[PDB]
């Protein structure tokens, strides 16, 4: 009930609680986006999303001890304790960007990181226009250490921590879609934001296809942490990625994710309203999804680049046969930074 209202900007929004958003919104896009761009900013901003939420423990919480509030801003509001984890270097910068954004606008810190989430990807394009919730406290508990998934972490012990906070092994592969916009920098310095698909300023499949080609070049001098061959000159290939696009549980649904960027997009818009919420009641909570703008179309259409083809690709899902997907002739690409 109650209707939809006007801002005092003349922007329409479904209740009064969104007005304050767009002020935040325009704040991001101009000065953390540098112009609504889709670069760093975007990525960690992701990045901080995930890492903020995943602190959510329901096993923890069984055995006696605080389990996590989940998406409550402690990563920032405890970002000194925080940032000392191991998933968690090259943050600082953007966590206090964003801390001084909330500060100053006065929203709680866990809106404001699930808010610029979605507000970077809509810089993106091909992105789906995420849900957006209001009313999280700003009051938060550290984290309890030891909550987030690492590269070097078995699919076992990775489906176990997700499956501990909610998630079932096809969603955790709808939540890596995110990896279509990503890049490195702490795990091999030697070649700062190497990418991690072709493209990482557009959301598309060329993630979960490309992680499953053979490995064949090294980006770097040498390995990093974690760090596996990948199909292209200055691509980056994790280690995790790898072995989730190939272990017979997660296989299937990594494959169905290649062909159709738009089932890629609601997955992962589902999986990410799923945790963007995590240590809350969604219902206690007011949907500001219509302040989120939305992003340019992806009109290009998925491709098993550099000359490789099917052949190229090592078929993990005994039941499906790898779908129907354009090649391309030229040479092996090299891919440059991520910007
Ligand atoms: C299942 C396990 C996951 C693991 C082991 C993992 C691991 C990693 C690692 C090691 C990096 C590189 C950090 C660096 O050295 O700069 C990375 C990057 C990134 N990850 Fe994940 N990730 C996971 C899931 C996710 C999820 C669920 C999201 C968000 C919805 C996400 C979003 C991102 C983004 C956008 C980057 C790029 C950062 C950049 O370009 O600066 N990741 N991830
Ligand atoms: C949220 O808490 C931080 C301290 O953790 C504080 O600096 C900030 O002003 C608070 N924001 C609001 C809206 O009260
Ligand atoms: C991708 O395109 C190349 C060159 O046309 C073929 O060799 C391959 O079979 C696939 O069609
Ligand atoms: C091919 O060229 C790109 C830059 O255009 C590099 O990033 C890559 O490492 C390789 O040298
Ligand atoms: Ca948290
Ligand atoms: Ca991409």
């Amino acid at each position: 009930g109650g209707g939809s209202v006007t801002c005092p900007g003349g922007q329409s929004t479904s209740n009064s609680q969104c007005c304050v958003w767009f002020d935040v919104l325009d704040d991001l896009q101009t000065n953390f986006y540098q112009g609504s761009k889709c670069e760093s900013p975007v990525r960690k901003s992701l990045r901080i999303a995930f890492h903020d939420a995943i602190g959510f423990s329901p096993a923890l919480t069984a055995a006696g001890q605080f389990g996590g509030g989940g998406a409550d801003g402690s990563i920032i509001a405890h970002s000194n304790i925080e940032l000392a984890f191991p998933a968690n270097g090259g943050l600082t910068d953007t966590v206090e960007a964003l801390r001084a954004v909330g500060i100053n606008h006065g929203v709680s810190f866990g809106d404001l990181i699930q808010f610029a989430a979605a507000v970077g990807m809509s810089n993106c394009p091909g992105s789906p226009r995420l849900e957006f919730l209001t009313g999280r406290s700003n009051s938060s508990q550290p984290s309890p250490p030891s909550l987030i998934p690492g590269p070097g972490n078995t699919v076992t012990a990775i489906l176990d921590r997700f499956g501990d906070a909610g998630f079932s092994p096809d969603e955790v592969v709808d939540l890596l879609a995110a990896h279509s916009l990503a890049s490195q920098e702490g795990l091999n310095s030697a070649i700062f934001r190497s990418p991690l698909d072709s493209t990482p300023q557009v959301f598309d499949t060329q993630f979960y296809i490309e992680t499953l080609l053979k490995g064949t070049t090294q980006p770097g001098p040498s390995l990093g942490f974690a760090e596996e061959l990948s199909p292209f000159p200055g691509g980056f290939r994790i280690r995790s990625d790898a072995l989730l696009a190939r272990d017979s549980r997660t296989a299937c649904r990594w494959q169905s994710m290649t062909s159709s960027n738009e089932v890629m997009g609601q997955r992962f818009r589902a999986a990410m309203a799923k945790m963007s919420v995590l240590g809350f009641d969604r219902n206690a909570l007011t949907d500001c999804s219509d302040v989120i703008p939305s992003a340019v179309s992806n009109n290009a259409a998925p491709v098993i680049p550099g000359g490789l083809t099917v052949d190229d690709i090592e078929v993990s899902c005994p039941s499906e046969p790898f779908p129907e997907i354009a090649t391309a002739s030229g040479p092996l690409p090299s891919l440059a930074p991520a910007p």
